[PDB]
């Protein structure tokens, strides 16, 4: 289960977050720029949890 | 002068107007859709003036 969850997380998200996201889904016209909340703290916590899982 | 003005108008605009315009100039992000005012009456008047100039 540990390995499966780690692989799924790696495939879907990764281990980092960026502040700006580009969206190309309807009904948005041709493109849209969107902005996230607290994109730096969450990376730190993600890394912490990754280390715990590996241990 | 008549011929020169007709050629310039043909090169720059044409002889019609569309209701939706696509803009890709900064600072607009990646693209923008814009909408015009009275895009059908102006075509009629443009055609009238073209006919007058040719006559
Ligand atoms: C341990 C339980 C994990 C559940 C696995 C079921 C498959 C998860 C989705 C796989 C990715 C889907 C991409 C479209
Ligand atoms: C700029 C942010 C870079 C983050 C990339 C992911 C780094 C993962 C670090 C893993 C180190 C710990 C391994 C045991
Ligand atoms: C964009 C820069 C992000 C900075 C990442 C620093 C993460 C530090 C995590 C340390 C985890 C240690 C686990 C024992
Ligand atoms: C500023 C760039 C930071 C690059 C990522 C930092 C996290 C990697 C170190 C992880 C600590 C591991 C402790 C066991
Ligand atoms: C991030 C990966 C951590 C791996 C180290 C985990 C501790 C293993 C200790 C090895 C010594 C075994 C003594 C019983
Ligand atoms: C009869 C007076 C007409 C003036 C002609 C001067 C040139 C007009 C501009 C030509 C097109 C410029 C495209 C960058
Ligand atoms: C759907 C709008 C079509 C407009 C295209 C321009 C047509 C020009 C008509 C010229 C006819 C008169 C020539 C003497
Ligand atoms: C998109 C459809 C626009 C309809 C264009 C009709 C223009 C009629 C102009 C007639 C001019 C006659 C000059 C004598
Ligand atoms: C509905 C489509 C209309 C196509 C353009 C109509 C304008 C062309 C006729 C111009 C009249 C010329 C009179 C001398
Ligand atoms: C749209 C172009 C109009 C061209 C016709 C202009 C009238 C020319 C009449 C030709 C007969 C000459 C008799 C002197």
């Amino acid at each position: 289960f540990e390995v499966a969850f780690l692989l799924i997380q790696w495939y879907i998200y990764g281990f980092s977050l960026s502040a700006v996201y580009t969206c190309k889904r309807d009904p948005c016209p041709h493109q849209v720029d969107c902005f996230l909340s607290r994109p730096t703290e969450k990376t730190i916590f993600i890394i912490f949890m990754l280390v715990v899982s590996l241990v």
